[PDB]
């Protein structure tokens, strides 16, 4: 159960976000129904009043919370991992329209599952801003939960895996446009009951025999990481 509260931009704070450049559901609860359109940008999907400008080559920060800021994050049994998508804003994520600009699942070396390292990042993890068109863009944050992951919610609706998923309205202003957009996946569509990473046991199942939702992420992605940027703390 966690929320984005805002983002940073090449580690400088832009506010409080929610319901102002964040589609902010109305609370930490996820979604786990495949075919819903909740999968989009959640169960509050409408244009919020701000987007964020940025320009190609920025850090975007997204930072994640549970009941208030920089707390415990989301709760240390919802092990699993995170995935960044961007859609053009004209689509309102409707459509083949996101494309993956960052993954991480499970870090061998460490042995820590995404939600564990973004916990210890205090909720922020970012992706590099890709050469696209300058315009209007959706950035679709997702965190999949596997605790209850061993059933499918479409044969027991009161387990299956959790998707917490946020939606960014961000704003690209200076870019070359040297790396344009491809083709994207459909959110409801591309996550179905027989996706590798939907259904997984991690009580029995080796973490380094996990392997995360397609799609790949597209080669035109400049680059992320899970890794606290700034201090929620000193404001
Ligand atoms: C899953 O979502 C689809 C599409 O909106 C809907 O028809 C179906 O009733 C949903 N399942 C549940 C259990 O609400
Ligand atoms: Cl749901
Ligand atoms: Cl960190
Ligand atoms: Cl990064
Ligand atoms: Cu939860």
């Amino acid at each position: 159960h966690t929320l984005v509260w805002g983002v940073w931009v090449n580690g400088v704070d832009q506010g409080d976000g929610r319901n102002i450049y964040i589609r902010s559901p109305p609370n930490n609860n996820p979604v786990k129904n495949l075919t819903s359109p909740d999968m989009t940008c959640n169960v509050d999907n409408r244009v919020v009043p701000k987007s964020v400008p940025v320009n190609a080559g920025d850090t975007l920060t997204f930072e994640w919370y549970h009941n208030t800021r920089d707390d415990d994050i989301i709760a240390s049994s919802h092990h699993g991992p995170i995935a960044v998508y961007i859609a053009p804003a004209a689509s309102n994520g409707q459509g083949n329209v996101w494309v993956k600009l960052f993954e991480d699942a499970y870090n061998v070396t460490n042995s820590t599952w995404a939600v564990d390292r973004l916990i210890t990042a205090h909720g922020q993890h970012s992706v590099v801003v890709p050469h696209v068109a300058p315009g209007d863009y959706l950035f679709r944050a997702e965190i999949i939960a596997l605790h209850e992951a061993d059933s499918l919610y479409s044969q027991n609706p009161i387990r299956g895996a959790q998707f917490y998923i946020s939606c960014a309205q961000i704003t690209i202003n200076s870019s070359d446009d040297s790396t344009p957009l491809p083709a994207g996946v459909p959110f409801p569509g591309a996550y179905t009951d027989s996706t590798p990473g939907i259904q997984f046991n991690i009580y029995t199942t080796p973490a380094t025999s996990y392997v995360a939702p397609p799609p790949s992420v597209w080669s035109g992605a400049l680059g992320g990481s899970i890794a606290q940027v700034g201090d929620a703390s000193l404001e």
